[PDB]
């Protein structure tokens, strides 16, 4: 049927396929998928050209080899191509008939396996969910499985499974499971080795082991991604591109169009039979053309292993080439690199980063989540640093991180006087437009609660009581599955005092306070908890050395630099360490006080390298 | 006075001397209508823009908490979705990215209706009811 | 393909190109849109007729006169126009198949680049937002973009790549992004004074 497809054990008969090795066990796996006689058709899972038709093609080189036993013998294997679904009908005529004719050919022909990449869409014309109805094979193949005709091999994603219970008559009563994968960084090593020279003579470049090493054992710790095992690929491909800005403009073609003038003079000579002008060319030649043939020695692609690791950071933004063998070194150090950038109490570090030690290290049960985390606390510096800091240190950028924004959760206002009514609850923040289509592109996010008290304890108690086997299920019946996600729920919090240095006196009533919109069942879920701590009447100079810096790194873009006094703080902490805002002044003072200053100067094209921000009586007085 | 406050900001930001992400900076003007209300943001639109386009008002009055019951334009339903992306915000925004906004009379809502531009015009970045962003540049 | 198209190489082997300069910094960032051996397919941006076919008609000058290296040598490019779809059908025949005999020619004829001014109508026949279900190409491509066989290159609107997660496991694991543009006056001035030579003869002005 590769008519039509593709025989991938002819394929194999030719020497045409890629001989990885590390996959074994997936053969051996495969012992069950080659043997069962009945009831044998098995379920595969991967990843979009993870290679687990590689492992079938491996399974097909098996078979050539005869490295399988006698209950495979002679069985070959075609791959059916589903895409090409319709393709020349012009939706004017019929297809159904070469579905039954795929039937016709391998149920006479006898030893005939059939192989697809990836599945899901066969029970459009068929049982499936959203895609109930469309056109497909499985209208032909569902008798042919209840037949036990026809076996048709492949893989798709685990959750996707979970469809069998619509036709488990025809699905589980003929199918069995398979063990997904392990792809392992130890046989990855001996594979990337197959790689380079797969693709190292594509640029002309070399690629020894300390940078196939470090396409792996040093972009591991910023590739959350599934597609790890391929990316040491576009590591060796940028490279090579960036390594290829040396040499894009050798004038190789120079000489050939030298050689075109005078091969055509040549055949001219040879048509006069004036044989010495016509030697004499191709003595020219010969020379130019070992010319052009030697201008390849002069562009060896050679990287070092540090500008290979540099390529993880210019193609990512990821400002990390001060590392590192960093294993470890983040783990104990991105805590303390974390605070060095906090602006407040400095136990909840602790907290937030022992989870990423614990997870990273590995020493975590067999099923959690992260763990609940909830700051109590108020809006603003206090509020988003963390979230913000965290998700740098950990992912680098704004991605991998959602906002549950509990004010469209209000009780007391959902009259759509705002963005709707009581029944906007659920279903929208559940699945729809848009939470989980970011939730399968991270299945690790943060999750951020927003300011938990504005809803019925009901509410919040749905997520919390749920991200204990790290599953939930949705309105419309399917699982998300959580992955090493992180949730830091938010309230506003605060306590009623008699002086102001009598604020943490009460220390579990901060949770008393918070009683009313949750219980004890919600609170027994929570890693200690992270406090309310407040601005204290104390080094206050770290905030300012730090807006100061900002000051300047945003006026760095124009080449513009002052000198900025310590002293400034002397004006903006009067109203900075006011208990009653916490850090809201800080900014405010700053972003007014300097910036107008500078801006008056530049209109009289003053060098800032030169200029004093020197203030004179709370008024600042730039020199 | 008013000058030194609207002026610094077409200043500081036609100089170049504006934070990585700021749109403009978030006005109020307290006063009552008639000539108070609007000279500023007209002759403000002359001055920047010369023509009456790039200039947006917000009817508060179709935001009472106390009388939409249609007995005006209608209901606390049409609060939202309308005046978020509909006949005719965006398309309006799209041309004029930087445009004046006028929000007409703070008071006649609860605050969370009014809480939620506010909020949001932090990072020059809202996103609306159909899951869409848009992105402001240089909005007073 | 410029049959049903405009081959751009072919009109830069002929000296049609306007050598508009400034831009290297472009082809430059298209030193990745030429040589990355898979997932290659860049996602650029531009304003409706801003020049960044321009850029792409610089690339295609630089690969004629080999300022390229040789991962793009003989490389043609053709500009294929979805603007022209469903063109000659009457509304009674049938295009898919017409785009089919795209992926047909260039598949085995090998060594062809495609290119467009600005698409983000090709997932209507395939997943977008507003316009989902209607006509278009995806239908035919994203299988071309999932097997690796053709990569098509050109620019939209930077806010309209938000479309992205709708279909990321075509669309994502394939492409990489453009950084934007960067019109500075200070190159503007060298392009007026081709500016000038190009349309001060017209009217007799100085």
């Amino acid at each position: 049927l590769a008519k039509l497809g593709r025989n991938l054990t002819a394929e194999a008969r030719e020497g045409k396929l890629d001989p990885v090795i590390g996959r074994n066990k997936e053969i051996q796996e495969a012992s069950e998928i080659l043997s069962r006689r009945t009831k044998n058709n098995p379920v595969l899972v991967g990843d979009a050209g993870v290679g687990k038709t590689a492992v079938v093609e491996g399974l097909a080189q098996a078979i050539v080899n005869g490295d399988v036993p006698a209950a495979i013998k002679n069985k070959e294997i075609v791959s059916i191509d589903i895409s090409g679904l319709e393709a020349g009908t012009q939706y004017r005529g019929s297809f159904e008939e070469n579905v039954q004719n795929l039937v016709n050919e391998v149920k006479e022909a006898g030893n005939i396996i059939l192989f697809f990449d990836a599945i899901h869409q066969i029970l459009g014309a068929g049982s499936t969910g959203g895609d109930s109805g469309s056109k497909g094979l499985a209208d032909i193949l569902k008798p042919a499985l209840s037949r036990g005709e026809l076996t048709v091999i492949g893989a798709t994603t685990q959750d996707e499974y979970r469809n069998t219970i619509l036709k488990n008559a025809a699905l589980a009563r003929r199918f069995n499971e398979v063990k997904v994968n392990a792809p392992s960084a130890e046989n990855t090593f001996k594979i990337l080795q197959g790689i380079r020279d797969l693709y190292q003579q594509h640029h002309n470049v070399i690629l020894p082991d300390e940078v196939l090493k470090a396409a792996v054992d040093y972009s591991v710790q910023y590739i959350p991604q599934r597609s790890l095992p391929d990316k040491a690929i576009d590591l060796v491909d940028v490279t090579a591109a960036h390594l290829a800005a040396q040499h894009p403009v050798t004038d190789v073609h120079a000489v050939e169009r030298e050689i075109e003038t005078e091969k055509d003079k040549q055949e001219k000579a040879v048509e006069a039979e004036d044989f010495e002008a016509a030697l004499n060319y191709k003595t020219r030649i010969a020379e130019l053309e070992r010319k052009i043939e030697n201008h390849t020695e002069d562009m060896k692609v050679t990287a070092s292993v540090n500008d290979v690791a540099e390529s993880v950071e210019r193609m990512t933004g990821i400002p990390v080439s001060q590392m590192g063998a960093s294993d470890i070194e983040r783990l104990k150090d991105m805590a303390h690199r974390l605070q060095d950038k906090v602006i407040g109490q400095d136990k909840a570090v602790e907290v937030v980063a022992r989870a990423i030690c614990r997870n990273r290290a590995g020493f975590d049960e067999g099923n959690r989540p992260i763990g609940n985390f909830l700051f109590v606390g108020s809006t603003g510096v206090g509020k988003t640093e963390l979230a913000k800091q965290l998700a740098l240190d950990m992912f680098g950028t704004q991605d991998a991180i959602i906002r549950l924004d509990m004010s469209e959760y209000s009780d007391r206002t959902a009259v759509s006087k705002l963005i709707g009514t009581t029944a906007g609850y659920v279903g929208y923040d559940d699945n729809s437009n848009t939470l989980t289509e970011r939730v399968r592109r991270n299945p690790y996010s943060i999750i951020l609660l927003d300011a938990i008290e504005k809803a019925d304890p009901q509410v919040i108690t749905l997520l919390l009581q749920v991200l204990d086997d790290g599953r939930l299920t949705d309105g419309q019946g399917n699982t998300v599955n959580f992955k090493n996600t992180v949730i830091i729920a938010t309230s506003n919090a605060g306590f009623g005092y008699e002086a102001n240095l009598t604020e943490d006196a009460d220390k579990p009533e901060l949770m008393d306070r918070l009683k009313p919109f949750f219980r004890p069942e919600f609170l027994n879920r929570f890693n200690a908890v992270i406090e309310f701590s407040h601005l204290t009447k104390e080094d206050l100079s770290k905030i300012v050395d730090l807006m100061l810096a900002e000051v300047n790194q945003t006026l760095a873009k124009k080449d513009i630099d002052l000198v900025v006094s310590q002293a400034a703080k002397d004006y903006i902490t009067e109203e900075g360490y006011d208990e009653v805002m916490g850090v809201r002044p800080l900014r405010r003072v700053v972003e007014q006080e300097i910036r107008d200053k500078v801006t008056d100067f530049h209109l009289d094209h003053l060098d800032a390298k030169h200029l004093e921000a020197d203030m004179e009586d709370g008024v600042l007085v730039i020199r």
